[PDB]
């Protein structure tokens, strides 16, 4: 059983508070804290290399990199940067990101496998930490 898998949100904490820091007014926020409980990851597997597509009600993304090499994604808000994930331990992985254009605040990522079956997934944007929950569908 590693990362491999169908994965639901079940829950979702200081999202809103994220988005702020990175520029997004109120109205929005909140209906990207709605659109986030339909959030959905589906993942694969191999080695250090993974495939990942998030998806919520109306659209859907992919994401695919390999531990300890650079690739481009995009920011939660939406802007273009460069990322490299390494390991942290057996079943933690952490990325790093950096803007590809301008400046803004610091941005990075975690998935964690934890012992009781759930995957747990932070994003952090300066002092900010959202924390996301999931289980296998
Ligand atoms: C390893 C995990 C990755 C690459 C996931 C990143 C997640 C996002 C960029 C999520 C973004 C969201 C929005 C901007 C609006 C609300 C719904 C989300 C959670 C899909």
């Amino acid at each position: 059983p590693n990362f491999s898998g169908n994965w639901k949100i079940i829950r979702s904490e200081n999202f809103e508070e994220l988005l702020k820091v990175l520029g997004v007014n109120v109205m929005l926020r909140k209906i990207a804290v709605a659109a986030a409980s339909k959030y959905a990851v589906e993942i694969k597997q191999e080695g250090d290399t993974f495939y990942i597509k998030v998806s919520t009600t109306v659209y859907t993304t992919e994401d695919n990199f390999k531990v300890g090499e650079e690739f481009e994604e995009q920011t939660v808000d939406g802007r273009p940067c460069k990322s490299l994930v390494k390991w942290e331990s057996e079943n933690k992985m952490v990325c790093e990101q950096k803007l590809l254009k301008g400046e803004g605040p610091k941005t990075s990522w975690t998935k964690e496998l934890t012992n009781d079956g759930e995957l747990i997934e932070t994003m952090t944007a300066d002092d900010v930490v959202c924390t996301q929950v999931f289980v296998r569908e």
